[PDB]
């Protein structure tokens, strides 16, 4: 929108937003004590908050209401209303206050990027981590220097492996995905659907979402092609437990189209699906995405101009938005009969419902206006960023080389990961207190550090190989720091390929031909191909350590080092190359179709040879592991449906069995245990599945000879499939619950009865409508 | 659906209904104190009535939670949860409770209909009726007589003069209605989204639903073609304020179809418009009338088996089944994949979260629970029922002969409609403490009273005639009492004419030869042709007496003989009898179109000549009517809208301007005042209406002499037009302001400025799908 020269959005995926939509704003609250609206109804707190808000609305002018339809609203000085900023975020980590230069409030904590934490495959993490951001937000509002909401958590899945922002999401899998964004959401509120909003939180972004730019296939202009089997199965699950049970308080609406409809315009999306279908809270707002209502216009052409645009992203639920459509384009549609004054005081009156719960009017002594800077100082101190990176980095590949022996007295620390700053940050992030490089963790680690570059992220020149190679004939052990950054992969800049950059496998290669020891860190969100590495004897080990945060560089070296032990899962399928070539990356069919090239995606379908899979990680233990039941019997779909549902909403919400085992640590040292529970079935019509996620958990402490019971909840819905209109189904037949990949223990069950509808998917019939 | 013969429901217009939808149930409340619910989330006071309403739904079987689905909702006897009956009545008095056959609750207070309570322009009236309604309601409820929602009000419009129900409704006026159903909603809830719900209403019946039988067309079977540009501005309005304004709590989805969809089955209704565009309690519930599921099947062919309408009805949001559709074939719809059971949930968690706002859980303490047979004695006792009918008789002719002159000692009380009981009542009434006849008026007025039937209702015989005649030489002045009743007009039996009955003109017209003052009582809810009277300078007085419930007789004789001066209007068109023959009483279509013979329906579009005019009424006196400000100027409609709107949910609530009047009493007796302020314009699409209602009022007691001063809020919305999609537009142009049919007083104003839309109307996208 404010580009200098003729810019193609089809291909450029970073909109060029206007100052007003990028400007901090400087937060303060109503007076209601003294200020204009004291003796008013939103100052009146016998009352709702939808009447509060609804009183507050009314008051204003259609020139006051407009410029407070944008996430840079103006406020009311007319009422003592302040200026608030609906743009906050907390990715991982307070990312968008207004951070001053030096002192109190320079700095928030810095935590892995989400796909690391979830890696952790520790729902309790996720949650404790979300409080923590919480509360650093929360002090951040009461110095003045943020809003109380966020676009934050980013519960898309990773799809397809070359997506810049994949790194932002946790994994592939819509479970997964799903129990995050309800740890996160529960975590920023303060609650689930609590007395006092803490943090408004924004499940994002809303929906068919998983491409910046692949072979020039930009977001603002992609028109997405989505079965509305797929739809319901795998691209909107995550935002439907974010409505219905986090009872998140806003959601994001995507820049991209699917299925000819942009989403922030998309009726079937807000209206029939969040609104009607997923019981998205009556008060709940819908922010566009930062410049996606203009690309309603440009590129998608869905509207003829920006006014147009504006008037059907409102009529179709779009509530604010980040831009500067509504606010410089609404008097023109309301002036043009496109859209009535009431049409836009809804979305406004929303947005203040939900800050008039989040005690907004309620003065100095509300609930979180207590919250201080050394409330920032005393949770970052309780360290959960280092703990979060020591429990979300995997291991990939080891013979007996890790943890490092006794005999190791040098390390040589190789390779363009190794000497770091933001890098460790990902992306959407804050400053932080400090930023720990993998050579700054060695350093601490009271071993002999020997460091040589080698080679830079992307470069073909071997000028730097012979100083690494010195450094590594002369130490008891290579660790080599490679793989990907945000120079690589971001937002508006997919991958193209899903190979090592430059030269780096052929550093690795000759530092493997020394007769030492060869540890190899894949750093980055993404997964790159280590197929070579995989094959070659002489790398002993290979760990995958993600965005691993402020203490990254201390958590990997104590792994390596075995002050702490690793149990981290993949969260994402480190596919072959040939994947990202074979078939397109806009195809967003899941399914295998032999026809159209696409091998099937993500571990559901993929028919290929994954080089590592999601749910692979290895531990510095064996364990051993059992059930006393492998026949779980005989359920009747009717009759578990048709019993009582106390303590549910829903009677799919239900348990249907516990998967139950015991796990005992047959090695030489401590350990925790993750687990991923899949099923798997012939029941329904094929396609078939290869298997889904139903569970997840993460033991802790297991010592040499103890044993510990795993029990997973696996719930009635959790076990459904989709038919072709999109439906969620429990079908008859034979059922199997496996642990882990490599399927240690097997869990059989049989569904007995007639075909039963858990969810009844509404026909589309707005995006095709003449 | 209990028929026991084949029954073409597109001819037969009532349904069979099994006798467990029919059944009446004893009424109780469930014990949050000591019974197993006690322990449980519905029985904490501290959770919101939806959180409530689900945790007590989710302790249910799949088989006790479909048998809650129907209207008799049987309960569930394991959980101590009561049977709970959803049919409830109360169209103008308690009128569906478990009546006892003698004293304590063997009776209501049974006020006139809605057509004579409207026809007095009181809104306070209407308030008060159903405060007192509501109350006797809440009686009945403690009880264990009744439950505590009712299927009241009827606020469809009498759009057509022949149907068997406008007798339930305020008339053919949008406005009107609008203001009834705000006033009668409100007072039987016990306010505006009170903290807690006194009787839950239920606006009826939506929508396009105003024809029983006519031609042999059905209710069960009819499917009405409107455009989306008279549904919005005409057929929904109404509903609108009752779900927008008055927050009513329930709606009652109607038994016809519109545009191919049965209105149970039709989501652009219930979701798209009532829910997303009407600004429906989150919380409501919309009940089918009774039989309307099981009539999406039999006889509209929508779906093709009852266990298909269930399913596309829950589907749609009815949430409740007026029948045994529900109940008997919800389990099948589930077996056969056609609903969830979160789908089946979805609607009884609405009905109890209704319930719980209304202390249904709350225990003995709760508010209402106090409510007594005390109290149905004390509220009958003011005699509002009495107060309504001598505001809302209409006179329609009178040359002086009313109120009867002091030298008149002795009347001829003749006609069918002298020697009553529950014609007073119209339909949906409960028993009365007593029927007060216009005979037992006269007899109690202290005249001498020689009764003569003289004729009955539906009558080819003159027998009675010469008696009739004899009576009326003996007399000083002659009454007849006649018209129509629940014999001529009912549910499932529109007229198919609207002309007086059997021979009762013929009766008159040899009445009007004797050289009497001769008083004509046109009774009934419909108008019947009364031209021949109109043109008869030998029928010196004619009254419209609608049906004047309980006290009617004696209102009737007050009024007659002055002790009382009427001051109600028409609140529908006295059409001659060629508009019931020219054209289809089923063509939906209000303006006129010359080709297909419909000259344009209800005062708004009629290019015809009534016999009395909507807003049509006569008084005991002469007043005088003035303004300062004939020119009120122009209004800038962006101005209007862009300035603030403190205490207003909406810009276009906001008063555009005063019409204010000054109203003296020239005369020789007391009155009351009744206006009607009407609008018409040039602004906006043609064709043009002839005038619309923007407001009314009534000022009390004006003596001789005595000057009043009319003020009428002319809100921005009552002024806007409807777009050919359905938005509610605000065009720029000239407008006049009038006050009555006479336009006593006139004041212009012009809107200047661009058309804006205040209500945006949402594109029907599911009806065709
Ligand atoms: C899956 O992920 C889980 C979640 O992350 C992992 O569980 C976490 O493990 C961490 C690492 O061990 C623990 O971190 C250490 O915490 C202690 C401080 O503990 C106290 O406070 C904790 C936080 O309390 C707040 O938040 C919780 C949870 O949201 C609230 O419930 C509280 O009310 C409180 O809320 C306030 O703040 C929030 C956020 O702003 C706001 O939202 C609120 O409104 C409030 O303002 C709390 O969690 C601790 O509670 C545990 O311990 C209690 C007994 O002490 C016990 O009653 C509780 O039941 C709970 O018990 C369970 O957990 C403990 C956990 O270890 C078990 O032992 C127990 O048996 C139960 O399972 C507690 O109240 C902190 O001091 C540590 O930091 C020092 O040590 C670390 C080591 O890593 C150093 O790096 C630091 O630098 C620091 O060093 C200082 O202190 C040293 C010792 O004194 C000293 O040596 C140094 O010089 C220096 O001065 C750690 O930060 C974490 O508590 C824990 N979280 C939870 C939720 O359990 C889980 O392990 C993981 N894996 C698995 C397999 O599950
Ligand atoms: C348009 O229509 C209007 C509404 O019907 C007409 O106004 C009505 O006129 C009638 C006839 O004159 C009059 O009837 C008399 O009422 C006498 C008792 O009055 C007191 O109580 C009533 C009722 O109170 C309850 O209801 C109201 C709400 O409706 C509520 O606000 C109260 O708190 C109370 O609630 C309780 O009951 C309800 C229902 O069950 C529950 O919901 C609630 O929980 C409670 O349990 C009040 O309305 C009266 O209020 C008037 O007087 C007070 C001050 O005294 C004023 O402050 C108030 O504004 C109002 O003033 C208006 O009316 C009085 C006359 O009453 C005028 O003087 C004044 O100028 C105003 O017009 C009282 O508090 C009752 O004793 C009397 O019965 C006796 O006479 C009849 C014959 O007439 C005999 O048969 C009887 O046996 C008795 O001997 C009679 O019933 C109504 O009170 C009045 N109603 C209202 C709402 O104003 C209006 O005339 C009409 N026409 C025009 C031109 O406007
Ligand atoms: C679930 O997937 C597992 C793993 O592919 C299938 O395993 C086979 O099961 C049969 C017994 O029915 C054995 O004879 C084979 O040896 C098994 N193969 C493996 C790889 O273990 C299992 O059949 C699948 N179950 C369902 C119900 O789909
Ligand atoms: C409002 O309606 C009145 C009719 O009540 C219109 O007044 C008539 O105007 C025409 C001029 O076209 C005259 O021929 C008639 O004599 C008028 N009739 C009466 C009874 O006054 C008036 O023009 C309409 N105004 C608008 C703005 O539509
Ligand atoms: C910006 O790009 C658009 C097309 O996306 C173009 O129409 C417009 O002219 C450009 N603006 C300027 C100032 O070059
Ligand atoms: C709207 O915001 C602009 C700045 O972007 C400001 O100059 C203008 O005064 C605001 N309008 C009102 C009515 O406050
Ligand atoms: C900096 O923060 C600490 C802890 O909340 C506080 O004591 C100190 O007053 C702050 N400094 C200023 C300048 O406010
Ligand atoms: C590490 O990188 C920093 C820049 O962050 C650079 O200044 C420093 O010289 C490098 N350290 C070594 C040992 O080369
Ligand atoms: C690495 O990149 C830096 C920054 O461009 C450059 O100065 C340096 O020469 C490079 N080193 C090698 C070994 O290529
Ligand atoms: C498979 O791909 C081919 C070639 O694009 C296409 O014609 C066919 O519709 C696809 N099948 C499905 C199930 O989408
Ligand atoms: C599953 O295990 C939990 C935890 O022990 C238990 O409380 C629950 O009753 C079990 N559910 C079933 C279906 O066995
Ligand atoms: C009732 O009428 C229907 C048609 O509306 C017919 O199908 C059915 O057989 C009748 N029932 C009986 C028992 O005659
Ligand atoms: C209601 O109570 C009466 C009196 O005990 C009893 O005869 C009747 O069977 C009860 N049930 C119904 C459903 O009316
Ligand atoms: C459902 O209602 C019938 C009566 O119509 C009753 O016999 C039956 O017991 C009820 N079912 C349950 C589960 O209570
Ligand atoms: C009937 O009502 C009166 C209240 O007027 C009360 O005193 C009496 O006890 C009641 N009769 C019975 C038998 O309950
Ligand atoms: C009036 O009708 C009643 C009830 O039908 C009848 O019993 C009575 O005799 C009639 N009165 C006269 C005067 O005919
Ligand atoms: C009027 O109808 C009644 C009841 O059908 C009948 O008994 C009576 O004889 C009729 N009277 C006249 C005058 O027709
Ligand atoms: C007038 O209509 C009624 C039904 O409303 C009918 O009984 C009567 O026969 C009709 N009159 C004539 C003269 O056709
Ligand atoms: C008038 O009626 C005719 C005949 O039914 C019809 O074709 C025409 O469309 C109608 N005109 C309007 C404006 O509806
Ligand atoms: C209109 O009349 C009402 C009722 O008296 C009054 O409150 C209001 O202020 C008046 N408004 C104007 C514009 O005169
Ligand atoms: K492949
Ligand atoms: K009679
Ligand atoms: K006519
Ligand atoms: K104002």
């Amino acid at each position: 929108q404010a580009n200098t020269s003729y810019t193609d959005y089809n291909v450029e995926a970073n909109p060029d937003l206007f100052p007003l939509c990028l400007q901090h704003l400087n937060a303060s609250f109503p007076d209601c004590a003294s200020g204009p609206l004291s003796l008013t109804p939103v100052c009146d707190r016998s009352l709702s908050p939808k009447d509060r808000a609804t009183a507050l609305v009314s008051l204003f002018t259609f020139d006051e209401l407009v410029n407070n339809t944008g996430n840079t609203g103006l406020g009311v000085s007319r009422l003592g209303l302040p200026n608030y900023q609906v743009w906050g975020e907390a990715l991982h980590g307070v990312g968008r206050a207004n951070f001053v230069e030096s002192g109190n409030f320079s700095w928030a904590t810095s935590f892995p990027m989400p796909i690391t934490m979830m890696a952790a495959l520790n729902k309790t993490l996720i949650h404790q981590i979300g409080t923590i951001v919480s509360t650093q937000l929360r002090a951040f509002s009461n110095a003045g220097l943020g809003g109380v909401d966020v676009y934050s958590p980013n519960i898309n899945t990773f799809r397809h492996p070359v997506w810049g922002r994949g790194q932002e999401t946790p994994g592939e899998d819509a479970f997964l995905t799903s129990v995050y964004g309800y740890e996160y959401i529960t975590a920023l509120q303060g609650g689930v659907d609590p007395e006092t909003l803490k943090i408004i939180a924004t499940a994002k972004h809303y929906a068919g979402y998983d491409i910046e730019s692949w072979n020039n296939h930009s977001r603002l202009g992609n028109d997405m092609q989505i079965t509305q089997q797929e739809l319901s199965e795998y691209y909107t699950p995550p935002f439907i437990v974010a409505s219905r049970d986090a009872k998140v308080r806003s959601v994001m609406c995507s820049y991209n189209a699917v299925n000819g409809v942009p989403s922030c315009a998309n009726k079937f999306f807000l209206q029939t699906l969040l609104r009607d279908t997923f019981e998205f809270s009556e008060d709940g707002y819908v922010s566009g995405d930062c410049g996606a209502v203009y690309n309603v216009w440009n590129p998608h052409g869905y509207a003829s101009n920006e006014a147009a645009a504006s008037a059907d992203s409102i009529l179709a639920g779009t509530d604010i938005d980040c831009g500067t459509s509504y606010q410089w384009h609404s008097e023109d549609a309301f002036e043009d009969s496109l859209v009535s004054r009431s049409d836009i005081e809804r979305g406004v009156i929303r947005l203040y419902s939900n800050l008039v719960q989040a005690g907004y009017f309620d003065g100095e002594d509300a609930p979180y206006r207590d919250i201080t800077w050394d409330d920032v100082l005393s949770t970052d101190a309780w360290n959960i960023a280092y703990e979060a990176a020591v429990e979300g980095i995997v291991l990939l590949k080891n013979d007996e080389t890790l943890p490092l022996s006794k005999d190791i007295k040098s390390v040589a620390v190789i390779g363009p990961w190794a000497n770091v700053t933001e890098e460790l940050q990902g992306n959407y992030f804050g400053p932080a207190p400090y930023l720990i490089s993998p050579l700054t963790g060695f350093r601490d680690s009271g071993l002999d550090v020997h460091y040589a570059l080698g080679t830079n992220l992307t470069s073909h020149s071997t000028s730097g190989f012979e100083e690494a190679l010195t450094a590594a004939k002369q130490a008891d052990a290579i660790i080599f720091a490679g793989g990907i950054d945000n120079t690589i992969e971001a937002e508006a800049m997919d991958r193209e390929n899903i190979t090592w950059p430059g030269n780096q496998l052929d550093l690795i290669s000759k530092l493997s031909e020394l007769g030492k020891p060869l540890v190899v860190l894949q750093m980055g969100g993404g997964q790159v191909d280590s197929s070579s590495l995989k094959d070659n004897d002489n790398v002993n080990a290979l760990i995958w350590g993600g965005y691993p945060g402020q203490s990254g560089g201390h958590a990997l070296a104590d792994i390596i080092t075995g002050k702490r032990a690793p149990a981290g899962r993949l969260v994402t399928t480190q596919y072959p190359a040939e994947y990202a070539e074979v078939f397109p990356a806009i195809d967003m069919n899941l399914r295998p179709n032999e026809t159209s090239g696409n091998p099937g995606q993500t571990y559901m379908w993929y028919t290929g040879t994954p080089v590592y899979e999601f749910g692979h990680g290895l531990f510095y233990t064996t364990f051993e592991e059992s059930t006393e039941t492998t026949d779980a019997g005989s359920f009747n779909i009717q009759t578990v449906l048709t019993t009582p549902h106390s303590g549910y909403e829903h009677a799919q919400q239900k348990t249907l069995l516990n998967f139950t085992a015991t796990v005992k640590n047959t090695g030489e040292r401590e350990s925790d245990y993750t687990a991923l529970v899949y099923v798997n079935t012939t029941a329904g019509p094929a396609p078939y599945p290869k298997k889904w996620v139903v569970g997840f958990d993460r033991l802790g402490g297991l010592e040499p000879g103890d044993s510990q019971t795993l029990t997973v909840p696996v719930t009635v819905e959790s076990v459904a499939r989709t038919d072709e209109q999109g439906n969620r189904v429990l079908y008859p037949g034979s059922y199997e619950l496996a642990l882990n990949n490599e399927r240690s223990v097997v869990v059989k069950f049989e569904l007995k009865g007639e075909e039963a509808v858990i969810l009844s998917w509404p026909e589309d019939t707005t995006s095709d409508f003449v």
